[PDB]
């Protein structure tokens, strides 16, 4: 609402109330084709979204937490103190490339890109999802996986070649029988327009996510409550 910085300034303008989300998936998982929809709300002032996602194609054929981290950082709350490091929000409304490669521990790998921008007043992210090399006795193709998310800090570190960021991270998936399922992270993100964009210090997100269900739905779908906080920086 009021900073120093007039660049700053221009990317919580946009994020100064309750953003509308749709997010569009367009996945294939050892051929199995299947998309998603998502509906929802972000309050970046909070760091909060919410979010309900249904398969369009039918039964989801891998487990829903799978798609958690594929399924919109700029809604994460910067304190005031850290909002020069905010690159996901200088980046719109032209938006940012966000890319991942998910290595999952003994199984196969997902392969993402997604824009994310607006289209008018609603902040869209469009997603293409390749995964390839899973056992079809896996954890993910035999849906082992429990339907929760643990909490998790990732390590966003600037790329000044690229003019964007990059992190690396590890998610743990929790299976049926008490042990965990890795998922190894790597991400890239690069604005799409070709204006200056905000390249942060090293800093971390705090995430938090919370999976539920809609007692009246009987598409397959998945309803998310994720909190995204920055810190690193006193």
């Amino acid at each position: 609402h009021h900073h120093t910085d007039p660049m700053v300034s221009k990317g919580e303008e946009l994020f100064t109330g309750v953003v509308p989300i749709l997010v569009e998936l367009d996945g294939d998982v050892n051929g199995h084709k299947f998309s998603v929809s998502g509906e929802g709300e972000g309050d970046a002032t909070y760091g909060k979204l919410t979010l309900k996602f249904i398969c369009t194609t039918g039964k989801l054929p891998v487990p829903w937490p799978t798609l958690v981290t594929t399924l919109v950082l700029c809604f994460s709350r910067y304190p005031d103190h850290m909002k020069q490091h905010d690159f996901f929000k200088s980046a719109m409304p032209e938006g940012y490339v966000q890319e991942r490669t998910i290595f999952f521990k003994d199984d196969g790998n997902y392969k993402t890109r997604a824009e994310v921008k607006f289209e008018g007043d609603t902040l869209v992210n469009r997603i293409e999802l390749k995964g390839i090399d899973f056992k079809e006795d896996g954890n993910i193709l035999g849906h082992k996986l429990e339907y929760n998310y643990n909490s998790h800090n990732v390590y966003i570190m600037a790329d000044k070649q690229k003019n964007g960021i990059k992190s690396n991270f590890k998610i743990r998936h929790n299976i049926e029988d008490g042990s965990v399922q890795l998922a190894d992270h790597y991400q890239q993100n690069t604005p799409i327009g070709d204006g200056p964009v905000l390249l942060p210090d090293n800093h971390y997100l705090s995430t938090q996510s919370k999976l539920s269900k809609d007692p009246n739905e009987k598409r397959d779908h998945m309803v998310l409550l994720e909190f995204v906080t920055a810190a690193g920086i006193t």
